[PDB]
C-alpha cells in the first residue's frame, strides 16, 4: 500500500490496531431451576403454583424427547480398531449438518456428567436461596440461580398476614404469568431443535432483570483489564438436559478466551471529499483493511466490539476483493473510484502525525503569524501541510498548530489520475443489455457472413 | 428439480416444511383504562393526578378529533336502485388508500358496538382491580384492564402511614412520569392518524410489564399445540373509540388463524464450499424454495416464524423467481454461479438420508472396517458416500455410520458443467463500462475492418 | 414535476409536508452521581458498597484519565499578535477529524464552568433525595439526579428492622451488579473515547427505568405542540468531567431547536399496480422527492421521525439523483422503469381529491347511478373517474362519492409510454455480464480470425 | 514413547486429584484397602507385607 | 508396524500410511517419488501432524 497516492485520492491513514479471535474454550456446567421455592408461603398460597406447572410442561416434555433422541441416534461402539466411540446411524439422523452431528458427540461426551448432576436432584430441589455453586468434589463444578426467588424472598414474604391471601395469590398469579412470558421469549428458537442451537448469554440474562454481571462473577469469569471488560458477550453454549421431575435445565456453558493471530493488523482510513471539476466526490475504499504478511484481507465488524487497541471478533470473518481494489491500494489512483456528494457533512481537513491533508478549495487556509492565503495548486486536489509551510496554521475558524515531518515525499507533487465516477443504475443495466444484445446481433451476422466469404 | 446434478454442483436437500398464512380473522373488542383508580389512598395523594391529566389530555383529545373527523366522511343511505355500501365522500379525504377505506368502513361497521359499550362508561370507570370483566350484553362481555392497578392495589397501599405522604406523592410522580413516556413510546406513530394503523399486541403487552399471555388469555384465545406457541406476535388490532370523560380506549382486536394455502412446500437447502481450480467456491443458491404445482417461487422469512413442521406468515410473501434461478434449479446448474469462500468457518461435509456428500480433498475420510483412505474421483468434487463403498465412515474427526443407498442414478459419475465466478460491487459496474468500451468500438471496429476487404 | 404522465404510468400524488432540520443547540451543563447516599441504612449495610466502588472505580479512572489528557493538549495564547485563541497541538493529537477538534475546542471552552460545578462537589455528594436542584450561582442551577435514590428511600428504608440485615445486604448487592450491569450496558462505547462520543438521552434514560420525561422535564424543555411531543429522541450530549472524588459525571447537553429550510417540500407517493401484458407491474420511483425552488433531489428518512405537517430531521440528508430519474419524474415515462409482482396484496385503485385512480381490469367498477360496469380503455391503464363519469361509484365492495375534477390534464386520454421493463440485481446479472461477455471474447478471438480474413 | 507422553499429559489431572490425598495413603493399617477417589470413583492403595 | 519415527527433532515418517499434515499452513504433506521415507525437519514446517 502507498500510503502518498492514497493521500492524493483523498484517503487519510487512520489508526493501527490489532486482531484478536475467541478461541479454546473450557467448559462449565450449571443448572437453571424453573419452579420458586416458597417456604414462608406454606400458609396461604393457595394452588397458583398448578396453572403454572400445566403451562411450563408444555414445553419441558418435547425438548426432554428430542435430547433422548439425540442420545439414541448415537450408539458407543467400536468395529475393529475404532477410536471406540462416536457412531451415529445415518438412516435414525435423517438430514443434518456438521454442527449437529457435533452437538451430538457433545451429548454423547457429556451424559456421564449429566447423569453425576442429575443425581443430585433432590438436592437441586432444596435451594431456598436464589445463587448457590455447588461441585462434585474437588474437581467439577456446577451452578444455580433464580431471578424471581429474591422476589418471593424480600418482597412477597414480608405481607404474609398484612395483605389478603387471595391477593397474594393473584399478584403470584399475575408475576408468574409475567415470567413464563419471559421463558418463552428466551426459549423462541429453543423450542426447535433444543441441541443445535446455542444460548444468547445477554438472553439468559433478560430472565433475572438484566444482571449479566452476576452471572459473570457467579460463573467464574473475572474480567480486570481493558479488554475484556467489553467482552462477555461471548459465552455461548448448549443445553444437556431438560429434567421435568424437579423442573430444572442442565446446561454447559464456555469459558473464552481470546488468542491472537500473528502479523495481523486492521488498519482504519478517513474519507474526506475533494472538489474536482466543480463537484464533490467521496473515495470508494473500504474503512477496514486487515493485513497479515503483504496479504489484505476484508472483514465486517458487524458483531465485532472494538476496543482502543485491538478488533475482537467472536470468530475470524475474512472477506474477499477484486484484484483491481488491490490496484488501487498498491498503486493505481486511477483503478479508485469515486462518488458524487453534496451534502454540508463533508469533513475537508484532518489531522495525521501532525500533518493537515486539508482541501483548501472549498475550506479557508492561512497562516496566523504571516497573515497570508494558502491557493490551491492547479497540480493537487488535496493539499498537505506541514510546519515547513508554516507551524502556525488557521483553518476556517479554528487555530491549530503542527510539527513533526512530511514522510518520504508531499503527496502535492504527484500527479492526480482521477478514476471513473462510480455511479449505477437500473436503466443502465437494462439498456446496456440492450445495447449488448442489438451489438452482438450485428456481430453474429457479420462473422456468419466474413466466416462465409473467408475463401475468395 | 433435479437434486442429484444440484448436489454435483454443490447443494444439499434439506427438510421440507409447510406453508401456512394467517387468513380469517374475527373481531373482539377491549377496553383500555389509562388514569390509575385509586380509592384507598384518599388519604394523602395531594393533586399529582393533574399534571398527568394535563400531560395525557394532549394525546387524548386530537387523536378523538381525528376520529370522529374521520367517522364524518362515511355515511349510510341508499343510493337509488342500489340498497346499501356505506357511501363514502370522497371529497372528504382529500388522498386515501384502499387500506384507509376499509379501516373507515370496518370502524363504520363498529359504531353500534363502540356505541354500545360506551354507554357502560361510568361502569368501565369504577373498577378497583388489575384484569376484571363486566357483562356487555346477555351473552356478552368487556375485558377492562390496567397492568398498574395491582402496583398501587399492593405496594403504595400498605405504606399509608409508614412513610411521608409527600414520598407517596413523589413517587406516584415519578412512577406516573415513567408511564407517561411509556404511553408516550407505544402510541408513538399512533398520534399520526388513529384509524389506519394496525396496533400491536406486544407494544401493548410493554404497557404492562412485557406480560403477552397475560393479554391473551384476557382475550380468551388458548394455545394448546406447538404451532401457536411461537404464533402470539401477530395479533393486530384497531382503535374504534378514544373516549375523554373516562380517558379510555375501546380496540378491536383480531384473533387469527392459520390457514393452509394447498400444494405449498417449503424446501431448505445446505450449502457448501468446493475446492475447483485451487480455489473454494461456494454456489449462489438461495435457502427457501416455495413449490406449489411445478412452480418454483420467492419467500422472504424476515418477519415468518418457523416451525418445525411448517413456514407460519403472517401474510403471504410469495415473490417471483428468476426464471434463470428457475433454470439453476432445473438441469442447467451451470447458471448459478459461484464466489469466493476463503474464511474458515465453511462447512466440507453433510448428513442426508445415510448419505454423506463430502468434500474429500481437505477432510480426511477412512473406513475402520477396511482401515484405508478414501481419494477424491477426478471427475468430481462433491464426494458420496453410503454404506455401499463402507458402511462404517470416519469423517475428519468424527466416526459415523451410514445407510440407505444412493438415489435414482449415482450423482458422482457424470460429467460437471461449471458455472462463471460472481463478484457484488458497483466497481464491477464501472470495470463493465470499461471492458465494454475495450469492446463495444472494437465490435465495430469488425463490423469496419471485415467489410473493408470483403468487397474484392 | 407531472403528476398527470406519473399517473398515467401508475403513481399517484401523495401528501406534500415539510422539511426541518434540528439546528443552533444551546448548551445546559448537568450531574449524574453513581454512589447512592444510604442515610438511614447505617445499622445494618455492612461493607457492600465496596465491591460496586472496586468495580465501578475501574470504569471511572481511565474516562478521566483520558478526559484530562484530551484537554491538556489545547492551549490558549496565540503567538499571533492580533488574533487570539484556543490552539491544540497538533502533533500531540497524533490523528484527529474536525469533530474530534471541535469537541476539544469545546471542552476547553467548558473547562471554566466544569471547574465552577467541581467547586460544589460536597453539595453533590451531600443529596439524599432521587433529583433535587442547588445554587450554583444567583440564577444558575444545577440538576443533580438519581434514579436508584428513590428505591433506597421508599422500598428498602422501611424494612430495616422487620428482616434481617444480612438479607438486606444480600439484597443490596444484586440491586448493586444490577446497576453496575447498566452503567456498562450504557457505557460502552464511551470507554475507548469518552471526548468525541455525545450520549443519547434515551440510554441515559434506561439507567432510571426507561423515564425520557423524567430527564425531559427536570432538563427544563417543557413541549407543547404536537411536533415537539414526538422530538425528543434527538437530544445529544457530551461529558465534561469525569471527578472519581464523588464519583460523578459532569455532563454538557444540548437543547435543541427546530429550524425550517426554505422552500423544501417534501413529496409522498402511491405505486399501484397495473396490468399490462397480461402482466402485474409497478413503476419504479422513490416514495419521497424533495423540490426547493424547482430542484428534485433525494433523502432518506431513516433516523427523521414523521409528523402529520412535516419531517423532522435531526440533520439534513440530501442525496443526489440520477439525471434519468429527473426526466422521469418531470416529462420522459419512456425512461421510468417497472417491476413484475404477483403478489397479493397490491392494491389496484385509491382516491386523490375525490379522483378515483382504479385499474379496473382486475377491479370491479361500476357505476351505481345507472347501474353498468366500466371497461378499461385501451389507450390506457389506470382508470381515472371522477364526477363526470358517476358521483356514486362501486369499487371492489365499496361504495364511494367523488369529486373534483381532472384539474388540468386529463390522462385518461392521454398516449401511453410505459419504458423498459427494468430487472433486479440480487446476484445474478452480474453473470449476466459475465456470461455474455465471454460471449463477447469468443468475438474478440474471432477479430484474431477477422486478422486472418484481412490477411489471406 | 510419544504414545506414553500423550498418556501422563493426558492423565497428571487425574495424578494431581490421587496426590491430594497424600495423608490419606499413609494411614492406612490394612493389606488392600479402597479410598475413594470422587464422588463415584476410587482407587486401590494396597501393601500384602 | 511403526511408520514414524524421531531422531534429534528429525522425523522419519511413511506418510503413504500415515497422516502427515502442517497446521501453520492447514495442508496435507504428499509422498515424493524419488524417496518413500519421508524426511521432516523445521525447514518444512515447526509443528507437525
Ligand atoms: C430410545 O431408546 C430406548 C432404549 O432402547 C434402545 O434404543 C433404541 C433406539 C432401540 O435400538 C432399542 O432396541 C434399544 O433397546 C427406548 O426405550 C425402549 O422403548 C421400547 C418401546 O419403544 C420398550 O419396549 C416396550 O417394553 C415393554 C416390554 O414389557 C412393553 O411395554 C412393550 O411391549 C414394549 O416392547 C423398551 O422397554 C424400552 N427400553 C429398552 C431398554 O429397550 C426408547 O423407546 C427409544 N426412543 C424414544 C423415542 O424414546
Ligand atoms: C362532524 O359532524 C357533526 C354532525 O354534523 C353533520 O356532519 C358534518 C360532517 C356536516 O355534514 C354537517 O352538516 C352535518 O350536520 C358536526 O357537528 C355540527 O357542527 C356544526 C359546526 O361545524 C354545528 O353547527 C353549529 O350549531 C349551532 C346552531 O345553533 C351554532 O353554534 C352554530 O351557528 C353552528 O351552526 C352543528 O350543530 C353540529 N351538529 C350537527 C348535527 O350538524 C361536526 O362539526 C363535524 N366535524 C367535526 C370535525 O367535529
Ligand atoms: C498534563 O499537563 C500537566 C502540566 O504540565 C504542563 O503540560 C505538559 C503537557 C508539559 O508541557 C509540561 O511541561 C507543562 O508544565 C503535566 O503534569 C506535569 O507532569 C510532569 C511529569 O511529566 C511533572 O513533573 C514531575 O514533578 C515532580 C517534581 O517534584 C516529580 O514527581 C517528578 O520528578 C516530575 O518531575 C509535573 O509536576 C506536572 N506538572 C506541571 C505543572 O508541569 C502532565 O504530564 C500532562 N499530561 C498528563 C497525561 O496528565
Ligand atoms: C421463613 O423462612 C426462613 C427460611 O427457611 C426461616 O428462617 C423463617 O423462620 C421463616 N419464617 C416464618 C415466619 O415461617
Ligand atoms: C499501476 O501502478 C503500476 C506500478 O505499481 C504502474 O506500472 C502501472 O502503470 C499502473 N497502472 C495504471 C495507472 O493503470
Ligand atoms: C515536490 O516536487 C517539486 C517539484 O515539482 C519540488 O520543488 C518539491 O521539493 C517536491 N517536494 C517533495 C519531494 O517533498
Ligand atoms: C436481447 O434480450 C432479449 C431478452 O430480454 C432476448 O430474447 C433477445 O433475443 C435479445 N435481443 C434483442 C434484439 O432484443
Ligand atoms: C381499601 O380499598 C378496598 C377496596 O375499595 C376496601 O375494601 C378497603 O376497606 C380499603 N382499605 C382501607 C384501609 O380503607
Ligand atoms: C439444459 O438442460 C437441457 C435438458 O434439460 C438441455 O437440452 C440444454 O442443452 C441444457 N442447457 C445448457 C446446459 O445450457
Ligand atoms: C455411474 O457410472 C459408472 C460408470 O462410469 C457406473 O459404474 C455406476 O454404476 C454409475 N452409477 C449409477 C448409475 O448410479
Ligand atoms: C463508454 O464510455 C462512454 C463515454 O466515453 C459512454 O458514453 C459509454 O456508455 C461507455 N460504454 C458502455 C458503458 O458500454
Ligand atoms: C432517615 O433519614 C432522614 C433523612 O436524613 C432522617 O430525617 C430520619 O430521621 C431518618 N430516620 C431514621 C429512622 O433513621
Ligand atoms: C422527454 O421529454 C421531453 C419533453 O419534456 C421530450 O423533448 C423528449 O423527447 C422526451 N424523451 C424521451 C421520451 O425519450
Ligand atoms: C380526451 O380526449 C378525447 C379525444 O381523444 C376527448 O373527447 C375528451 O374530451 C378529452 N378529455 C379531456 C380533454 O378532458
Ligand atoms: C469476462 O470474461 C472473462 C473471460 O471469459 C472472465 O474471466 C471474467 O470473469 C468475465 N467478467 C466478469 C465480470 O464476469
Amino acid at each position: 500500500v502507498d500510503f502518498e497516492r492514497l493521500a492524493s485520492i483523498g484517503g487519510i491513514k487512520g489508526h493501527s490496531k490489532l486482531y484478536k479471535i475467541k478461541g479454546h474454550p473450557t467448559t462449565k456446567d450449571i443448572v437453571i431451576k424453573l419452579v420458586p421455592n416458597l417456604n414462608n408461603l406454606t400458609v396461604c398460597s393457595e394452588m397458583s403454583i398448578d396453572g403454572y406447572l400445566n403451562l411450563i410442561n408444555a414445553v419441558i416434555i418435547p425438548i426432554s424427547q428430542s435430547l433422548e433422541l439425540m442420545r439414541n441416534n448415537v450408539k458407543d461402539g467400536t468395529p475393529n480398531e475404532n477410536i471406540f466411540g462416536a457412531i451415529v446411524a445415518g438412516a435414525a439422523l435423517g438430514i443434518a449438518t456438521a454442527a449437529q452431528v457435533t452437538s451430538v458427540v457433545a451429548l454423547h461426551k457429556s451424559n456421564q456428567n449429566a447423569a453425576k448432576i442429575n443425581s443430585l436432584r433432590d438436592s437441586i430441589t432444596k435451594t431456598n436461596q436464589a445463587v448457590e455453586q455447588l461441585s462434585l468434589g474437588v474437581q467439577e463444578t456446577v451452578s444455580v440461580l433464580m431471578g424471581l426467588q429474591d422476589q418471593i424472598n424480600t418482597n412477597l414474604v414480608p405481607k404474609i398476614n398484612i395483605l389478603s391471601c387471595k391477593q397474594l395469590s393473584n399478584t403470584l398469579n399475575i408475576m408468574l404469568l409475567q415470567y413464563y412470558s419471559q421463558i418463552l421469549t428466551v426459549f423462541g428458537p429453543n423450542l426447535r431443535d433444543p441441541a443445535t442451537v446455542p444460548v444468547s448469554i445477554q438472553a439468559l440474562s433478560q430472565l433475572f432483570e438484566g444482571n449479566l454481571e452476576l452471572l459473570t462473577s457467579s460463573l467464574g469469569i473475572s474480567s480486570t483489564d481493558f479488554n475484556d471488560l467489553l467482552t462477555g458477550k461471548l459465552i455461548t453454549g448448549s443445553i444437556i438436559w431438560a429434567d421435568t421431575q424437579g423442573h430444572y435445565l442442565i446446561l454447559r456453558v464456555n469459558i473464552p478466551d481470546l488468542i491472537e493471530v500473528p502479523g495481523a493488523v486492521i488498519q482504519e482510513f478517513i474519507k474526506i471529499g475533494y472538489n474536482f471539476g466543480g463537484s464533490l466526490w467521496m473515495p470508494t475504499i473500504p474503512n477496514k483493511i486487515i493485513i497479515r504478511g503483504y496479504h489484505l484481507s476484508l472483514i465486517d465488524s458487524t458483531n465485532c466490539i472494538i476496543t482502543d487497541n485491538s478488533y475482537v471478533c467472536d470468530r475470524d470473518y475474512s472477506l474477499p476483493m477484486n484484484p483491481i481494489l488491490r490496484e488501487c491500494f498498491e498503486g493505481n489512483t486511477s483503478s479508485c473510484g469515486r462518488e458524487m456528494v453534496l451534502n454540508s457533512y463533508i469533513p475537508l481537513y484532518a489531522l495525521s502525525e501532525g500533518v493537515i491533508y486539508a482541501n483548501c478549495l472549498a475550506t479557508s487556509c492561512k497562516c496566523a503569524t504571516t497573515n497570508k492565503p494558502i491557493v490551491q495548486s492547479t497540480s493537487t486536489v488535496i493539499t498537505m501541510i506541514d510546519n515547513s509551510k508554516c507551524p502556525v496554521v488557521e483553518v476556517g475558524k479554528q487555530m491549530i498548530s503542527v510539527g513533526s515531518y512530511l514522510g518520504q515525499v508531499s503527496p502535492n507533487n504527484l500527479t492526480i489520475e482521477i478514476g471513473p465516477p462510480v455511479y449505477t443504475e437500473p436503466v443502465d443495466i437494462t439498456n446496456q443489455l440492450g445495447n449488448i444484445n442489438e451489438t452482438l446481433s450485428k456481430t453474429l451476422d457479420l462473422i456468419k457472413q466474413s466466416n462465409s466469404i473467408l475463401d475468395m
